[PDB]
């Protein structure tokens, strides 16, 4: 958990302009936290990332857990092995606004982060999930309770969350 370069912008959240595949391979955190979907299928954004850094492993391990205890709920969680990258990997369902999932679950998603002191993670329900991504950092900074390191890969964004925080 050695975070180098993140800005506060509350007693518990930190942010960073990094890939978070990046901050993992240099930090090896404790949790690593995956914007999953409920069939751990890591097509793409952050999860396609990840399991890339992973070559892989991750897919196969996930396909496996739900070949076991089936699919996640919207708002759910689950831990896995944080392979290469981590300690742990917090899989995490954020909802998909552009098919209906109801952005309540926004909140549920943030609060399975509360079972972890510290964290490194992306903003939930951002990119095709289709969530604002400055609503998803305002919902984190008001679920959000322990230690989370948030990586943004994108500058643009980044200056955009850091100007509306102050
Ligand atoms: C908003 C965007 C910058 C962010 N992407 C990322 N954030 C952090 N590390 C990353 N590595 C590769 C992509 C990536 C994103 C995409 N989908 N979701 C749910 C979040």
């Amino acid at each position: 958990n050695s975070f180098s370069g993140y800005l506060k912008l509350t007693d518990n959240v930190y942010i960073k302009n990094a890939d978070i595949v990046e901050e993992a391979k240099k930090v090896k955190p404790t949790v690593v936290v995956n914007a999953a979907n409920v069939y751990l299928k890591h097509g793409g954004g952050v999860a396609g990332a990840l399991n890339k850094a992973t070559n892989n492993a991750m897919q196969v391990e996930s396909d496996d857990y739900i070949a076991t205890n089936g699919p996640l709920k919207v708002g759910g969680s689950c831990v896995l092995s944080g392979h290469n990258l981590a300690k742990h990997c917090l899989h995490v369902v954020g909802p998909n606004v552009n098919k209906g999932e109801d952005i309540q679950l926004l909140k549920s998603a943030y609060e399975n982060f509360n079972q972890h002191e510290v964290l490194l993670a992306p903003l939930l329900s951002a990119g095709i999930f289709g969530a604002d991504p400055i609503h998803s950092l305002r919902v984190c900074v008001d679920t959000v309770r322990t230690n989370v390191y948030l990586a943004v890969f994108d500058k643009n964004l980044y200056d955009k969350l850091v100007s509306s925080f102050l």
